[PDB]
């Protein structure tokens, strides 16, 4: 599993579940193509994105929807959502972490990137 | 002054100067509109961007150039920029602001929003 | 102004306002002295901590009251406080502003040095 | 395992490796007595510090040994150490993961609570 999301609650201490998260990749008209989707589990993770064969070099961009979390929970946040925008795979097959810690107002992300 | 982006490194401990900052406005058709841009001055900070009579309600896109900035620096990063996406809100208070705070791998984002 | 502290609210997306802060100097025994204190300001800042001539260098450690702010705010927060523990040195850049971005069960905080 | 310490590296955007750290507990004077230490592995995980029977309710500090981590890479970071207090077990048992997230002027720090 060449790219995983992991999401955790700043308010909770918690992992943040059944946040739907949706990639893109730049296509050679540089349009964003619909390219995986999914929810994270009870612990936070999303798993089963895509394959190592699918998961070519490009440019990737991860929306991971964080106003539709808050307000399933019945909060008003304030960003629609957080985008994480990234060359993959440009040195070879890598694979790849993007985790973020949520909070209403206030996110964070970051990568972690290893090679098999 | 109703928006301001203000920038940080994590690495050097220091504003992080001469980033441009574009931001754009969601149109009627879902695309983004250029809407204002500039480079953060020599206290990581963007002012002026625009006015209370332009800033109605509605999706805002401010994207932060890191690639660049690192890269000036002479170090690789992992985002091609950094993206952050409201909705301003007339029912809210009046003045925004965007902080992100960079690191090569990583980065934060939140946002003040006072009268 | 050598030393500044701010706080933010990632909650609410406002300064952290009346929160208290106390600064201890390492003392040759190990144990923390007290050095100076306040409480943020509506900007969420506390200036006029110390002086340059009383700020030497040497290890110092800044204690933000996060439990007090969340509780008066009616939410049960992780931490007893937020804690910032560094060294000054002069061959630095002069001005240290410590700031905090609080939530209920984390918090970051970076340093911005400047001349 | 009731107490978990997890570190990253948001430089390199890796796990972070053989980071020390250091845990304490508040005694009945009010001093930090030492609880428990360890370092990181390869995954930036620090697991076995303590056990169920030992981690009673109490303050706790964790102290991740942050300037010697980055000392040892050979740089020179702005804090000393990043230390998490919190009182643990006041309301029955339950698991806590600790996480850092470490740049060489900044740091964030996040808890996963959970109840078995
Ligand atoms: C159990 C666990 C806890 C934390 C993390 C983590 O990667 C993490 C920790 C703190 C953070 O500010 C961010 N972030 O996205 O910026 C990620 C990963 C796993
Ligand atoms: C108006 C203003 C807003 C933010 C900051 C700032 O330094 C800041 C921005 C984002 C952060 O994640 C952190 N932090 O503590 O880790 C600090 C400084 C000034």
């Amino acid at each position: 599993c060449p790219l995983m999301v992991k999401v955790l609650d700043a308010v909770r201490g918690s992992p943040a579940i059944n946040v739907a998260v949706h990639v893109f990749r730049k296509a050679a008209d540089d349009t964003w193509e619909p390219f995986a989707s999914g929810k994270t589990s009870e612990s936070g993770e999303l798993h089963g994105l895509t394959t190592e064969e699918e998961f070519v070099e490009g440019i990737y961009k991860v929306e991971i929807d964080t106003k539709s979390y808050w307000k399933a929970l019945g909060i008003s946040p304030f960003h629609e959502h957080a985008e994480v925008v990234f060359t993959a795979n440009d040195s070879g097959p890598r694979r790849y972490t993007i985790a973020a810690l949520l909070s209403p107002y206030s996110y964070s992300t970051t990568a972690v990137v290893t090679n098999p």
